[PDB]
């Protein structure tokens, strides 16, 4: 499920952090139980399961090399500078991502459009329905960390600003012949 | 620590808890901690945390039925996380990294120190004449509850003031204070 080889400065034991909270995220957005600020996210149709993708995870692993925030711009991108602490990796990649949702819990979806909001761009990112792909990488610069995530697919904005259609779970139709699995998320 | 009760906790995330608030707060004492732009503090009266098995029963109380509600007797901090298949050591850790992040992220305005809701969670915790905290965090299927009380804190709209500007080691908020080798005030 990773297999990625390159001098990426990192381990499997963040990257199935960073793969298992996305897909924990999706799937109870799918299922309709991810709390919003007020009440529930979802249910959703066409919530995608997500795979890693060392090439993505080049991709974040190459904005962040040089220490300060340099996006390829090819693929949709979250970003957070934490303050690095005398704890383990998984302690900041952990921080990185609830507080990617918190964002969200903190201004609140609606639910109506599903749409993204600037006030929680990380966690509509992460939550794009039809996405498949993630890479994520993480560095210590000195003082500070960056951690950030590459998606394959992304909201298109301002145009397409919707993160998930409203619909039953395991619906799974946004690509030919995809499959619900285990998780509650769409495959193909 | 010596928190006996029926808390569903041990000794290793109460420290992870203790000693996280404890170096936030003397960063802010010793001037070092990074704002969001240049540093907080110096402060003078930052008080070092003590455990409180008390106001870790108030915590526990709050969120063992997975859903939060204060008892209301202390200033409290609360987090709903999304479960990780992590140690509950780095549960704690990534909550507490998270709350300090927020202030980072709005700013402390550093003339005043003020409270902002923006930052409730690491407002509570660099309160500076606050010496006792008490946690609990609660895995709740697929969220956890994570949650800190403290005995005192900042009261709105009178006294807003997370810690004052001042010297590290002035100890004069409570009588017969000083400044122990954490650079931190107690009494
Ligand atoms: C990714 O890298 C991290 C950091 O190196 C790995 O986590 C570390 O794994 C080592 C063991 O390989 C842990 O060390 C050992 O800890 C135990 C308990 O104290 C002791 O028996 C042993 O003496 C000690 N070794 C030494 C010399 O200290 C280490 O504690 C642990 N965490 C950190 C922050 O260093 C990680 O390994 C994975 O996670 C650990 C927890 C184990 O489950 C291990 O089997 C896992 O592989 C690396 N991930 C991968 C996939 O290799
Ligand atoms: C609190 O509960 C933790 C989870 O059961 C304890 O950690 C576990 O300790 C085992 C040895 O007693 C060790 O083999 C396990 O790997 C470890 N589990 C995890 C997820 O870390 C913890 O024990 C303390 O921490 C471990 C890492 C060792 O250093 C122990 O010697 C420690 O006591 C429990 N804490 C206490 C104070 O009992």
């Amino acid at each position: 499920e990773f297999g990625c080889d390159g001098t990426l400065e990192q381990n499997d034991t963040t990257r199935e952090v960073f793969l298992r909270f996305h897909n924990d995220v999706r799937k109870f957005i799918a299922l309709g139980i991810y709390p919003n600020k007020v009440g529930v996210l979802g249910p959703a149709k066409n919530m995608y399961q997500l795979k890693w993708s060392c090439d993505l995870e080049e991709e974040a692993h190459e904005s962040i090399y040089s220490c300060s925030y340099n996006p390829l711009l090819l693929h949709p991108q979250s970003y957070s500078k934490l303050l690095s602490v005398d704890l383990p990796d998984t302690d900041v990649v952990g921080a990185t991502l609830e507080m990617w949702t918190e964002f969200m819990r903190i201004y609140g979806v609606n639910t109506k459009t599903n749409s993204y909001n600037p006030s929680f761009s990380q966690f509509a990112n992460m939550a794009y329905s039809k996405n498949t792909k993630v890479g994520c990488s993480y560095k210590k610069c000195g003082g500070d960390t960056l951690v950030t995530c590459v998606y394959e697919l992304g909201v298109k904005l301002p145009s397409h600003p919707q993160m998930w259609e409203n619909g039953p779970t395991c619906v799974c139709v946004a690509y030919t012949d995809s499959i619900c699995n285990d998780n509650n998320l769409c495959e193909y």
